[PDB]
This record gives C-alpha cells, sequence and structure tokens, in this order.
C-alpha cells in the first residue's frame, strides 16, 4: 500500500478488530443519540440553548489551540531511550551514568527555529535537537541543536535576534533588512552564519545531523570534584544534508518531510541513534584556553578536547497523540539532576529563566503535570501548591510549609551545588568583541574546501543581495575580516545579483 | 488534644509510620540540597539567577491564585455516595436509578452566595448544595440550594441580581441601597425575600439544612414516557438553624464555622445525610397549573404533588486536599444523564450555559479533565481534541471526525432527548407579572407562626432601614400587596429606626 | 529602491527625519542605560536575577504569541471604509445604510482555512472575507468567504470537517483519507466541493475575488416588516486565479504572496474595492422556494432573485502593526446592528455563538476591549464590569445592576428583534438528504464548459488518488450521483494514478 | 442622608442629571431591545441561541473574577500626589526629588496579609502600604509595609511563611499549629512577632499607621556615589490603634471598616497626608554596622543614624472604579528609576522576581498596559512587543530588534546603574543566626513600656493557646531567649488557657 504514516488511520482500526465502536459520550460523559443534527424548534427553525452537546463540542473547538512556541515553533518528536556504554563516573556523578547498562527512558523533539507551525522542514534554520531524561533524579533536560556554536553570547540579545529572524511588524512580511542590518552590527554572529549558510543549513531529515549541547556545561562526581564539559551526540545515520534545490522543491511537495521521514524510520523499525560523548575540561585549563571558555561563539577543538564516549540515544517509539505527547513537550535547560550543573555562559545563563517561564505561559503554571513532562521516574515532593489546573493529588493534605515538625519532604545535604569563586566588580561586561574572526577563519579555509566555499558564498548573496546596499557593505566589510577572499567573493556575487 | 479537624498534621505525621522523609524535589524532581538559603555571591551579595531552586519554588508560588466562583465563592465539601432505596424506574430510566440498593458515588459542595472567599460561613445568605453524582452514562449535577425557589424568573437579570447582592462598584463595600432598589424594582423577589429573612436565612452548618433542585425538570422512563419533576433532599439531622446573634457572633469568632462541623461530623465518624424525594406533574397536569410550573419564583403545594421517596445522599468521607479536591470541582447543570432532561424553565435554560461557560473560564477548558470533574464512571469518547492544559493521552491516535469510517466512537440512540412539541412565535414574552405575591402570602400567613412571622418583619426591616426613603417605601409597598399586616408591620418598625 | 512592503523600515526611519530617537525604557519606563551586556558577577561570572533590564524583555519576549485562529489561520488585513450607493432603506433599517453617501469606517482580513501560520497563501482552499463595519449602532461583522456556499449544513459537523481538514492526531500530517472519507460520506458538500477544486480554488490573490455572506439572513425595515437576503460583494479589481503551477511555485517562492500583494497595492495607492449587492427573497418565496431557503449547499439563482446595488467596500490603508491591528482581530456574526438579522440558517446558528466564545479563549474575556475590536462609533453602555486585563474606566462608578432608580443605560424599544413564528416538535431534524446534486449538476454542466470540467476532475483525481481504493470508489460514486460523467473523468483520470 | 460612601449612586444620579441616560447596548455596541426577558419560542417555551443579548452579558459576566493577590489580598486604594519639601539632591539623582514644590502623581492600596478578598479589615495582621510614583524616569514603586522589618530575612522562607499564615492544605482553616510551628523553628522572626502581637497590630484605619520601605536601599547622586538608606513616611493624622476587642467587633460588625474610612475621609475633604524621610547609611559605616545592615529583622537607630526629612505623600482623590483602579493595581519594586537601586537583602533581591512575575499571572503579560499600572508620566518606547490583550498600537511600525541602524529607540548610559564589586565564594550562606534577639530586646524592654508589654504577652498567648504543648514550649523558650520573664511571663498565661 502507502507508507506507515499514511497509513494511521487503517491500521488503528484493524488494531482495534470486533471490538464494537466505543460510546460516543459528551465531555461530560454522557452519551449523545445524535451528534449529526442540531436540537431545533421544527425542522427549519432556530437552533435551542438546550442543545448542550452541540454546545459541549464546540467550546471546546474553539480552545483547541494553545500558542505555538514562541521559537522552534515546527517541530516532530519521539520517545525512545538512553543507555550507558562507558564509565564516565569519575566525572559526573548523575545517577544516569551510574553504570554501563542503565537505561534512561527519553524524549526529543526535532525542529526549525524561525517558522511558525504551518511553515516547512526543509529550509534553511538551525535546527533543534531537545532531549529530556526521565532519570530517577528528577529530570534532565539537555536543550541542543544541531550546531555548537549560536549567533549571540548575551542573552540580552536574543530576543531581538529571533525578531530580525521573523516578520517585519507591520508588513508580517520575512524583512531581509532586519535580517541583515543585524547580523551586521553583531559580528560575533560570523560563525554561527558561516556553518548555517553552508550545506548544514538545511540537512536531509533529522536523522542525518548531530546534536550538539553547544553550552559550556559542569559535572560533579562523588568527591565533588568538579570540570566544564561539551555534549555531543553524533548521528549513527551519517550526515545527510540536502541540496538548495532539492529542499527548495520538498518545501512545497512535501513540507512535513522530517516528519514523515522520522515517523516512518521508526515505524519500519529502522529506529534512528545516536552517539554520545563530551569534551571535559579543567578550571585551570579553562584558565589557560585561549578564548572565554563559556563563549557560546566558539568550539573546544577535538586536538585539545578529545570526545570520550558515554552512551547511546535511541529512538525507537513513535508519538501516539501528537499535540499530548509531542505539542506540549517542554524542556527546560535548568532540569539537572545533582552532577550536572550549569556554566558561567552568559547565553546559558539566560535560558535558565526563559524555558520554565515561558512554559508557564504556553502550557500553564502546572505544565510539570503534564504526562509527557511529568518525571513520572522520580518521586515529587515539595512545598508547592494549587496553582490553575491541578492534577493528581495536590500531595494530598501533607505539610505545606518548611521546616515543619510533622515528617514532610527534607533537604539533600548530597544533592547541594558545587561551589566555585568568583571576582571582579558585579556590572555589565561589553563582551561585543572577543574575536569575531578566528574561528570563522580556520572554519572557512581548513574545514570548508573550495567548492563548499563556493557554496557557502552563493548561499549568502542569494539572501544578502535583497538587503540594503549599506548593510551590505557593512557585511561583506565582516566577512573580509575573516577573510579577504570571504568578502570579495561574496562581494562579487552581489554585484552581479544587482544586475 | 483537641478536635479531629485542628490535629490534621497531627494524624497525618502520626500515620507517617515509621518511613522517613520523601525527599525534597524541585517541580523537575531533581532533589534539592538545601532549600533555606538562598543562593548568593558572598555572604551580603545579590541574588543569581542560577538558583533555579528559587526560580522555581517562587514562580509557583506567585500562581497559587485561581479566580473564585463568580457566585458562591465560600463553601465546604466531601464525598460519599447515594443510594436507591425506592423504584421509580417507571419515572425515569437513569442508571443512578436502575433498581434498590444501586450505589452511586458523588461529591457534594455547600456554600454561600454573594460573599467572597475571605467571608464567613454563619451569615444571611442562600445555600449552595451541589451534588455530583458520578454514573455509567456520566456525571449528573444536581446545582441544588437550600431553598426550592429562588428572587428571579429570567436569566437576563441574575448577573444585575448577583451585582446587586455585591460590592458597589466604586466603593467596594456592600450596598443597601442597591439591593433594596433592585428587589422593590422586582417584586418577583417577594416570594424568596421572605424565605431568605426568615429563621431559615441562616442554617447551623450544612448538616442542618435542606437542598432542592429548585427548577422542574423532565423525566423520562426506559418507555419514552416522560413527566415535570421536582428534587427534594431533606436532611435527617433536622433542621436547625442559627439566631440572629449566634451569626454574628460566629460570624467573627469562627468565619469558618460550616467547615470544620462539616469535617469533623465526618472525621468523627458522624456521617451526614439527606432524603431524596421528587415530586411528579404530568404534562396534562401542568398545563391545569394555576402557575407556570416552569416559573422559579413558585413552588408546587406538597398536598397536590406529594413527595416520592427515592434514595439516600451519605456523605462519609472529607477531602484530602481541600484546593484540588473542592475549591477546583465543577458543577454543570447540563450534566443530566439519559432519563434526565431539563423543562423550559427560563433560568435552568440559561444555567445550561453559563455553567460550563465559567468553568472553562475558572478552571480551563480541559476542566472536565480535572480529577474531582473526570466521570470516572463512564468512557468517554468522542470528536474533541487538545486544548490548553490537555492532561491525559488525549484519545490516543483515535478517528477524529465523525462520521468515520474507521470504528471511532459511534451514538447510542437509546440516550436521543425527548421529542416535545412547542408551537408560537419567537419573542421575547414579559415573565415579569406572573404573580408575585399568591403564594408569598400563603406563606407569611400559613406557613410561618405568629411567632417566627414578626422575626421576619424585624430581620427584614433592619436591613431595608439603610436604603434610601424612596427604596424604604416602594419595598413596603410589594410587602404590602403580599399582605397589608405585612408592609405595616415593617414599616412600623422601620420609622423607629428611622429615628 | 524596491516594493513599498520591502522599504518599510526605511521610509519609516526615513519618515522621522527630524526627529531624535526614544529612549529605550522598560515596561514601567525606567530608562535604560545599557541594554546589550547582561549583569553578570565578573567578566565571566554567573547571571543576577538583580538584573531587572534583562527579565523585563525576557519575561515578556516569552509571552509574545497568542492561539492562532482555530480555522482561517494564515491571512492578510487592512482598513478602509465602506459608501452606500444606492438606497434599500425599504428592506433594512440598518443606520449604515441610513442615506446614499454615507460613509462607515470597515476593517477587513482575507485568509486561508486549514493551513496553520506559517503556510503558504496560494494554497487550494476556500477564502476568508471579513468584514467589520464601525456603525453608529455597534458593530457589523460580516464574515464571509470567497464561495456562496459551504460544504455542510449543520453546526454539529463542522468541528468534524475541519479536524479532517488537517492534520493527523497522531502524525500531524495531512491525511488524505480523512478529507475524502468526509466528503465521501457527506455529499452534500459536493456542491462547494466542486467550485473549490474548480479554478476558483486557488485565488491570484486577495484583490480578485468576490466575497459572499453565504448564509441567508433577515432584514428588517422601520415599519417592522422583514425580508430575507443574500450578501454580495464582487471585486472590482476582475476576477483572477493562479494555476496549479504557479500556485505550486508561489507556494514556495513566495509563501505570503497574499499579504505582500494587499499591502503593496494599498502601498501604492492602488486601491482595492468591492460593490455589494444583496438578493432579496421575501418570506413569501422562501415557502416555495424548491430547495431550504437556509441550506448553505445552496443558492438563490440570479435568475429569480436579481442582484440589487447597495454601495462599495474600499481599502486603502495598510495596517501599521500587523499584530495588533489584524492578528488580534475579531469578527463575531452576532454583530448585527438594528434592521439586520439571521436567518434559521443552521449553520449560521452555531456561528451566533463560537466567534465570541473563541475570542473569550484567543484573546481573551476582554477583548471587545482591543482597539481594533472595540465599535469607537458607538457608545457602549451597559450593565457589564471587570473581567481580566480590563481598560477604558469599566463604566466608571455607574450603576451597575439592571433595573435601576439611578438614570444608568435604559433600553431601546425600537431595536428589538422582528419576531417571526415556527411550529413543530422540537427535535434533531435530520437534513443530510436535502438534494446533494441538482445546483452541483448545473454547475458541473451549465456553469463551466469543457476545458474546465477537465481541470477539475484532474485537479480532483490528483488529491483523492491517495485516498484508500474504498474511499476513492465511495467518491467517484457521488459525483456520478451528480453526472454519470462526472464521476467517470475522475475514476478513469484516476485508474491512471493507481499505476 | 448618610457618609459620602453611602450616597454613592445617590451622588452619581445627580451629577450625572439632566442628561438623557445612555443607551443599553451589547459588548459590541448594539442596542439591545429588551435586556428583560428571554429570548424563546412561546411564552412557556425553550430558550434560543437566536438570543446573543443573553450569551454576550451572561458569557462576561460569566468571567468577571481574575485571581486575587497571593497575599494582600484585601485592601484599598486611593490616588494623591508627593511633594518635595526638602533637597536629597545630593543623595539621589532622582527625577522625583529634582526640586522643592516638585509635584508627582501617586497611587496607594493598603492591605492585609493573610486573609483573602472577603476577609476582615481589622485584625492582628501586618498592613500593606504601596505607594507608586509616576515619574519621568518612569515609574517607582515603593512596595512598603507598615512595619520597617519583616519575620524572616531570606527569600525561600516566604512560601513557606506565607503557608504558615494561610489556611490548612485539607482541613482548610486558619492553623495555629503550623502558625507556630514555623515561627517556632524560626527564631529569627521574634522581632517582627514582638512588634506584631504589640499595640501596632491593629491600626485605626489606614490614616494612622506610618510607612516603611523596610528594605535598604542604594541611592545614586549625579556623581555616582552611592549610599545605602530606609524610608519612612510618618502618618501626619497620628499613630492610631485599634482595641483588642473594637477591633474583634468591627470585625463582624464591619468588615471593611478600613475600606469605608478611607473613601470617606477623602470625600469630605479631609485627606489624609504622610511625611516621607530617609535614613541615610554610607559604605563605611554599612562596615562597622554591627549586625547585617540588610538584614530585613534589624532595623537602623534613629540614634547613630538620624531621620532626614524628604517630602510629603497626600491622598486627596478616590477610585471612581475600585476593579480597574484598584483590584488591577500592580506595583513591583523591581520598578526603580535613575537614582535608586536594590541592596544586597536576600529578601528584597528575591522580591525583585516575584512581583513581575505574580502580575503576568493575575494580571496578563500586558499588566503595565493597563491604565493605573502604565507609566504614562513617562514615554514607554522600547523593542518589546506582542502578547495578548495588546493594547495601544503596539509601538506601530516600529523597528523591533536592537542594535538596529532605523532609528529605533536609543539608550541612556546616563542611567546605567551604580557598580558594586563583590569578592567571596558562591554558596547558599546560612543566615538563621544573625541575632534574633538584640534588637528584639530593646523592644520589650526599652521602646515597649510595662503596659503595652502587659498586652503583648497576652496577645501572644491568647493565640499560641492552640499549638501543641510541645509548640508552645519552643515559642517560649525563643521569647525568653530574647529576655526571661518575656517568655516567663507568656508561660504563665499559657497555663490558665491550657484550663
Ligand atoms: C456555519 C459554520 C461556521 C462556524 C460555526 C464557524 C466558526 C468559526 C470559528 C469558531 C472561527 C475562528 C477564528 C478567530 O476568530 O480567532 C471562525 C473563523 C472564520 N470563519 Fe468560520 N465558521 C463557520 C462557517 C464559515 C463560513 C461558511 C465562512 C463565511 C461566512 C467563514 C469565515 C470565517 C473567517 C473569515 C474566519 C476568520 C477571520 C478573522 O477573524 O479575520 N466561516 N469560524
Amino acid at each position: 500500500n502507502r507508507d506507515p504514516a499514511s497509513d494511521q488511520m487503517k491500521h488503528w482500526k484493524e488494531q482495534r478488530a470486533a471490538q464494537k465502536p466505543d460510546v460516543l459520550t459528551t465531555g461530560g460523559g454522557n452519551p449523545v443519540g445524535d451528534k449529526l443534527n442540531s436540537l431545533t424548534v421544527g425542522p427549519r427553525g432556530p437552533l435551542l440553548v438546550q442543545d448542550v452537546v452541540f454546545t459541549d463540542e464546540m467550546a471546546h473547538f474553539d480552545r483547541e489551540r494553545i500558542p505555538e512556541r514562541v521559537v522552534h515553533a515546527k517541530g516532530a518528536g519521539a520517545f525512545g531511550y538512553f543507555e550507558v556504554t562507558h564509565d564516565i563516573t569519575r566525572y559526573s556523578k548523575a545517577k544516569v551514568f551510574e553504570h554501563i547498562g542503565k537505561r534512561t527512558p527519553i524524549a526529543v523533539r526535532f525542529s526549525t527555529v524561525a517558522g511558525e507551525s504551518g511553515s516547512a522542514d526543509t529550509v534553511r534554520d538551525p535546527r533543534g535537537f531537545a532531549v529530556k531524561f526521565y532519570t530517577e533524579d528528577g529530570n534532565w533536560d539537555l536543550v541542543g541543536n544541531n550546531t555548537p556554536i549560536f549567533f549571540i553570547r548575551d542573552a540580552l540579545l536574543f530576543p531581538s535576534f529571533i525578531h530580525s529572524q521573523k516578520r517585519n511588524p507591520q508588513t508580517h512580511l520575512k524583512d531581509p533588512d532586519m535580517v541583515w542590518d543585524f547580523w551586521s552590527l553583531r559580528p560575533e554572529s560570523l560563525h554561527q552564519v558561516s556553518f548555517l549558510f553552508s550545506d548544514r543549513g538545511i540537512p536531509d531529515g533529522h536523522r542525518h545531523m548531530d546534536g550538539y549541547g553547544s553550552h559550556t556545561f559542569k559535572l560533579v562526581n562523588a568527591d565533588g570534584e568538579a570540570v566544564y564539559c561539551k555534549f555531543h551526540y553524533k548521528t549513527d545515520q551519517g550526515i545527510k544534508n540536502l541540496s538548495v534545490e532539492d529542499a527548495a522543491r520538498l518545501a512545497h511537495e512535501d513540507p512535513d518531510y522530517g516528519l514523515r521521514d522520522l515517523f516512518n524510520a521508526i515505524a519500519t523499525g529502522n529506529y534512528p541513534s545516536w552517539t554520545l560523548y563530551i569534551q571535559v575540561m579543567t578550571f585551570s585549563e579553562a584558565e589557560i584556553f585561549p578564548f572565554n571558555p563559556f563563549d557560546l561563539t566558539k568550539v573546544w577543538p577535538h586536538g585539545d578536547y578529545p570526545l570520550i564516549p558515554v552512551g547511546k540515544l535511541v529512538l525507537n517509539r513513535n508519538p501516539v497523540n501528537y499535540f499530548a505527547e509531542v505539542e506540549q513537550l517542554a524542556f527546560d535547560p535548568s532540569n539537572m539532576p545533582p552532577g550536572i550543573e550549569p556554566s558561567p555562559d552568559k547565553m546559558l545563563q539566560g535560558r535558565l529563566f526563559a524555558y520554565p517561564d515561558t512554559h508557564r505561559h504556553r502550557l500553564g503554571p502546572n505544565y510539570l503535570q503534564i504526562p509527557v513532562n511529568c518525571p513520572y521516574r522520580a518521586r515529587v515532593a515539595n512545598y508547592q501548591r494549587d496553582g490553575p489546573m491541578c492534577m493528581m493529588d495536590n500531595q494530598g493534605g501533607a505539610p505545606n510549609y518548611y521546616p515543619n515538625s510533622f515528617s514532610a519532604p527534607e533537604h539533600q545535604p548530597s544533592a547541594l551545588e558545587h561551589r566555585t569563586h568568583f571576582s571582579g566588580d558585579v556590572q555589565r561586561f561589553n563582551s561585543a568583541n572577543d574575536d569575531n574572526v578566528t574561528q570563522v577563519r580556520t572554519f572557512y579555509l581548513k574545514v570548508l574546501n573550495e567548492e563548499q566555499r563556493k557554496r557557502l558564498c552563493e548561499n549568502i548573496a542569494g539572501h544578502l543581495k535583497d538587503a540594503q546596499l549599506f548593510i551590505q557593505k557593512k557585511a561583506v566589510k565582516n566577512f573580509s575580516d575573516v577573510h579577504p577572499e570571504y568578502g570579495s567573493r561574496i562581494q562579487a556575487l552581489l554585484d552581479k545579483y544587482n544586475e
């Protein structure tokens, strides 16, 4: 017949079988003897307020929509697991790395960035690769992307950036002037901009790309010794990226390409997978590191920082109900069990606040009470109560104040943070010029070869060319700073475009 | 050693054997090492966004409150069950009345009307007596008051009325001028105003009061024969009211007098109960009734239409967590299973809409998904999906349109609403003059005794006194029309208060 | 220099030549010193909760999104005026037709139906054409589409219909099975299902299509004399539509082609306009009409019910802030001022409820207080108070109960709805068999030509081909019921599809 | 006639006289013909969905309530101005203090702490005194209290503290086992607990108590020099407290005693006023100072740190509409104009988040857009956009990303916050031991006389007399740790109650 995805309803009805159709009830459970004709006074008379089957049903349809994610709105999710294949415990004590073989159920959602709920997957844009570990020490949310770096290092420029990447406030259209006037004013973006306008800007499906945590993190062992790290989960399906024409086609032929590709892969048992590594780095080294170690616009070279294998990431279960399981999924970077802590990364720091904050608005104050979000492999005990849409028992009638004297939830000297030291005037430090060329330069010449460079510039040229001459100048100028050739090369194409 | 109530945390810590701790965790489930001292820079430095322990808890704290019931904000709840003791199947084919012995679990909520969440129980106001019958056909909400009548008979004046019974738009104080200027212009209230300022005006606890569905409903047997009815559930603890004096004392001595009573009663195994009856009135009779059988400001004389016993209401368990189980409840008059239907009672007609409406707002669209409100003894299946805070599995990946060729839920033609015939134009018919005195008089000089007759006139004059003069007259005028010795009695009383 | 839409920011900066930039402030107005670098404890230290500039901005960014329209999500809007050009004061006493030359401000929003916010503009799909008239008697929203009919005729099927027209509950992809299973089973759609798949399914922008009320409405004059009617507003720019070819190209080349088109036309002064006509069926004729006169899947042949000019609709003003002025925009079919009323059209009926309903959710309880939604050309005086995000003065300290003796607002007896008569039993009268082929046949034969019939069956087959065989069978069957030739062309052309 | 409050409507009519009342309309401005009788088919017939007048008004009524503040729900409000009478220019460069005689609009809401919206005004509970200053540098919210200290000095303890003061998790009643349990295990509260149970526990209205910025703040002049200060606003009407029985009866007599008292004062011309003072402490001194200068349970003595005069606070205007103006009022300690800055206070720091956070919950993302909260004497311009119920034009078509090259809002280097250098390990420094008795001892003995002292004990015992003996013991122990006779005295009383 057709793909497993397209055969959704069929398979469902068969798995049903002789079973008789459940009785069609109202939201309240009352049966409905006829849900196709409205209660009216006469066969051509008014609809009666009395028809509560209608109002019950209808009224729910009127509220079916919740706000889409402010970014990474378009995406698909799957459920699988994480299996430990190595002992990394000598660095981090996270009970999720306790011992080789220990499997931890995971949830994942891939996505793009700019486009809204109804956009196409096969477009150039970073890619969301969020992983949720339902550990026994609560939930670990590794909110990564398919890139190890980002366009900026100060959370303060995120809202502004995303704006420049979406629609003009008045026309509602995509604005090249917004996109570029911005990037041009913030060279610190050059690194990721490059990586973006390259063959990695449009990966062929989610199964054919890598996942990165970007931010520098922190691991704490048993003795309480800490280290900075980088999470890397390389794909076992091999890197496969799409072409401008192939994506441009798939944009209209099948805007949900990734979604369908992913569903089908797992639906046929062809489970995609990823290996997970890390990059350990001592505070002493971080002291020596040539760049800001917690600067999101940079990477920790493999040469000096080899990747240590941790375990495996398998996806083998497709969502049953997409809304209740994927749409509602919510990953909060602040969710790190004892053993994994954040790092002084300005960018990351801001995220600690943003995810639960927005979740409280997209899903609701009690979003953690949603199944897909609930840490079902841990016992939630604390002194928080009420809040709209409170499921479960609300910790019944246990003591809500802390401390107390009636045997209620307690501390955890073992689950204490790792104390590091910091000195310096508590102020706003201008991190504007922490070098926006070095790593971009190497990328451009070492990692890229001549044909890839050829593409990079045409890709940039085809978009940049729509911005205003002045922005273009400012833009090209920045590329030259990474390399005279980068500039002139793109410059060349532009003048052409301006036909 | 105090009452059961006061010894809440007590009995809790006790029954905790013999078992430690659960570990204090965040919402995510990550254990909290120390949650008594904010993570700060230096012993006298600022706060770190990095203290997600803090942010996480504070955040939740900032959202515990939700809008209180528009009306009937203050109250107590309890659970138990209902059981059949009489066969009325020759009247209604509802599964809740199946055969004698049939035990249907229930949830009940008592409350006041005008006062807010802070107000006290022990004051002059009607009382909210709502029953939630969790049946196999869905939930059946019997939303009723401590009286069989109300002040008005057209939903269009309820909001206006409920406004008059609350604070001044400007001062935020209770305003007698509002109350009585409204009552005066609408004599239909006479009947209920009288029942309000009568000894019944303030019961002693929720246990010593009666219950009523107030409105006229519809019953239909498995044979399709329908007949108008009126529910009645009298207390088995005997009717017991509270002197104006006591009420006021209790008012401030224990604003929550209603709660603890009801609570302890059950705690000390002394479970409350009421005797459910029904008044049956064929359509024929209804066509003959000297009054509108659907007028909320009227009663069915017991002599002409006696009470048939049908069952017992037993509240034998107290809520474990008030919020989750009582404040979060949801009673929907529209929730009537097969065998039970509404009547053209203009007020009821309005409640068919307003209740689910507000619930969606106070609690949220998926409020029927809240445990307390979910019909757990029915298989809720249909074509409704999503909505904010969507719990459950959202009915999985089942066909979502009706009709469908994939074995999704079918309709049960055995629950189709009863087919009645109405003839006449669609218009706004004035019920303002549907006799607002007759039944009132027969209640004054007939139901009440000279003794309690004077108490009434006193109670009324004490409030009416605070109203403007032009307000006081019109008011009396009405009473005068119920019986001269009624208005004159009050008037006289007024002039005295009037100095 | 490019199209006016592109230079949006240019002409802006250009717009305020003079004028010096405003000061960057927080939400509270507090002036911002440095908005680019967060306040960390040291150049490489953590983030301080003490940084309010951050939090303020971030917390807001995090809540920018609201639920998109449950249907007709992706749209475009404009403002202009409506002028009366003919006297139809004998049919309706509506103040908006009050006299030749009279101009009434209007707001308009065009749209697709199924696609979400990211979706492409140029796709086969009906098109929405909502007009809000800010008249003296309050607002009058005429919520029309680009077709005079619809797919169903009973609101209870609508939620289902849409569900089918959207993503699969599990895969989240578009399911043709769903689409055609629904249509195949509900033959009342044939009519619209045909129009839709005809060249009219993909209009060339919004400026090249007619607008219709679709529903039969009731007009009422000064003598209380009522008549039924149909609203039509034909484009003055000429009917123009895109070919499946260009339409599919534009889909990826310019997903917002409709937006960009409407903006530019206005931006350059080339204002689009439509002439509004109306048909008039007298209560008598409605009775002898060959079909049900309130059946949305039918039409009043120009032949027996000639169109009558009324005035002109002109759009000469682009939105300044899309979100605020278009996205937040809301239309309620229930918003009809004196002299204009509904018919018993089952579909129109449900609509009277659903729009104000959703708005109360998508926008919020007081959504009528949002600028674009406020009937600023009328004085809202009533007994409504409070609700979240309540602006203006909340009607100040005015009496909040009706009636009252304090001069608060009074009703207007000349706005009382025209009273009609209906008789019969109050029940769910089945309408699934009200002739779903006659008018459909006239379309396939008299309104189209061979060249066209060829494209239609080609367009139907293109999509339908993806539905299980048993489903196609069912569909072809229904087509044959309209005309043998019809089902064949599709069937044959289908057989070609199945290799 | 009676007082101004009682004659509210009476006056509204009079002044509003010589004017025909407004036409009653729907939310959409459509005039309603009859708003007293619903629309039904026939006199005793069902209600029609057709009746949108009904649904409109009802739907809005069903949504009047919003969540009440989590703390300080019961309060009263008013508006006035602030007048600088003295020059502290050398301390703060805050425009509010610019010159002598400089008037600035203000808003004020007084409140209790634990009691909900329906609770009574006169009870032992602190008092809220929030002053909203609408200055040119944005609004400055001085969220004070009627006391200078607080029960605790760490944020994490607050949500827990507040719980002990509110209802029980299950029985939902006020619980002394929690009240005292928390206070027992937490001896730092000793200072405020003594102050609370003192004569100052129940002020005779709001006009007879003082105001205290409570926390320690930082002031910055034009030359970047900072200093730590305390805000004081002494009552001009003099300190007048209510008796324990006077207040206890007034409780049920007049639950809105504070509300009325204030409304009338202003209403008759007797405007209440307060004098604003500032205590100043230099960093040097802040060094020698001998407990934590930021500890909230500690106060600066006028002795070594004298009270400097700053200006006047006068309230000469009542709210016209309570909901819109007082209920919707939102004060954010985080709102601080240039010249005013937080201080290391853990407590305060924590308040910097809760307030805006909870507001976005209780009121909505755009709460600052509600009139009374809007910083109208300032010019809001930034890069924040959209959000639900977005009022205004949303800043129109202005560029929305910063930095940009199109002349959008620029920043002010002048408003750059004062930089304070901090050193020390980053961890959760225990503050449970910072003297929880010294200052307190100086009250019971020095500040308090024999008389008051007698009741302080009596007041405490009277309450604590309901907690498990094992709790009482602890309580007394901490009191004696304050001073032998303190606990001893209490303990004595305790026994008599123990019966
Ligand atoms: C008879 C069944 C119908 C019902 C119950 C119904 C219901 C709805 C609902 C609940 C909304 C949603 C969006 C929002 O305001 O956020 C909506 C939007 C829309 N409907 Fe349908 N509708 C019906 C038929 C149609 C027809 C047949 C046309 C035209 C007369 C139409 C045109 C529109 C348009 C243009 C929008 C979105 C417009 C805007 O706010 O600018 N609808 N409808």
